[PDB]
């Protein structure tokens, strides 16, 4: 409802705020504005969301708030595209953002592998985002939860293997042979978006523009969440080191200092190669790209002293 956020929503930088009780409310908002008021059954909507947030865990950043700022994040890349995605891919898009870290430990991939956990033997590649995937089947056959009902059998289909594809892509490790391959397309002009192949990639990348968006928020949010995704990072090292495993410097809190230094690698490697071929592929994703920016030269001074 609040008149500041029915305006500020619609900002890339837009922050979801504290209240836990006022996001259910923004993603559905989100939801009508981008899909349609009548595309959705309220109540089963309002129902398939609580279940959502209650299958994720009190962890310091893989959190609801984190499921319903990537999905905000996509909202303001749908918004700004209009026309390029189909009424289903919007829909999908929408829900895969808000499932897409459903029952995150804090964990990466590596450190199931090397603890042997089960997960693991279960999916060998991508393990958590596979899992994720899984528990949104599962939250969508619960009954009552099946928000995809009023669709026909192969819409239904069409719609989680959408959803499935854009959880898969929030693997960061994915993202690095996904980019490569869209920015060779860029630069050749061979990229098709009536090719559906070619789609997927684009969904891909957009999955990981949002997924990574604490880099494009205003400085005094990005600094701060950025205390969070540390604070896993760490505890993963902790954990490493209880294993019998020197975790790499980034997991290691005895090297917390060299943090700036750790935001200028991910800024150059990541970020900005990241929102830099999305921009090529949808130029109103340019404030993405310009926020970033200004973030990494933040952390440049951070380095110097001047913060
Ligand atoms: C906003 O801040 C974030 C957000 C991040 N989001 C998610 N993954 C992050 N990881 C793990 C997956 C991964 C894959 C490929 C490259 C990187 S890297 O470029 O940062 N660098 C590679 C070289 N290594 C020695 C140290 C790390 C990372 C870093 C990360 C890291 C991060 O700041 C450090
Ligand atoms: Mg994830
Ligand atoms: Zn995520």
């Amino acid at each position: 409802l609040p008149a500041r956020i029915c305006r500020d929503i619609e900002l890339f930088h837009f922050d979801i705020g504290p209240f836990e009780n006022m996001w259910p409310g923004i993603f559905v908002y989100m939801i009508h504005r981008s899909c349609g008021t009548s595309c959705f059954e309220l109540e089963k909507l309002c129902r398939f969301i609580m279940s959502v947030k209650k299958n994720y865990r009190r962890v310091p950043y893989h959190n609801w708030k984190h499921a319903v700022t990537v999905a905000h994040c996509m909202y303001a890349i749908l918004q700004n595209n209009n026309g390029l995605f189909t009424d289903l891919e919007r829909k999908g898009l929408l829900i895969a953002c808000l499932c897409h870290d459903l029952d995150h430990r804090g964990f990466s991939n590596s450190y199931l592998q090397k603890f042997d956990h089960p997960l693991a033997a279960l999916y060998s590649t991508s393990t958590m985002e596979q899992h994720h995937f899984s528990q949104t089947v599962s939250i969508l056959q619960l009954e009552g939860h099946n928000i995809f009902s009023t669709l026909s059998s192969s819409e239904y289909e069409q719609v989680l293997e959408i959803i499935r594809k854009a959880i898969i892509a929030t693997d960061l490790a994915l993202y690095f042979g996904n980019r490569k391959q869209l920015e060779e397309m860029y630069q050749t002009g061979s990229l098709n978006l009536h090719n559906q192949s070619h789609r997927d990639r684009v969904i891909g990348l957009m999955m990981t523009a949002c997924d990574l968006c604490s880099v494009t928020k205003l400085w005094p949010v990005t600094k701060l969440t950025a205390n969070d995704i540390y604070a896993e990072f760490w505890a993963e090292g902790d954990e490493m080191k209880k294993l019998g495993i020197q975790p790499i410097p980034m997991m290691d809190r005895d090297k917390r200092d060299e943090v700036p230094q750790g935001q200028l690698g991910f800024y150059n490697a990541v970020a900005i190669p990241c929102y830099t071929t999305l921009t090529q592929i949808l130029p109103p994703t340019e404030p993405l790209l310009k926020a970033c920016r200004d973030n990494l030269n933040q952390w440049e001074k951070v380095i110097r002293g001047e913060e």
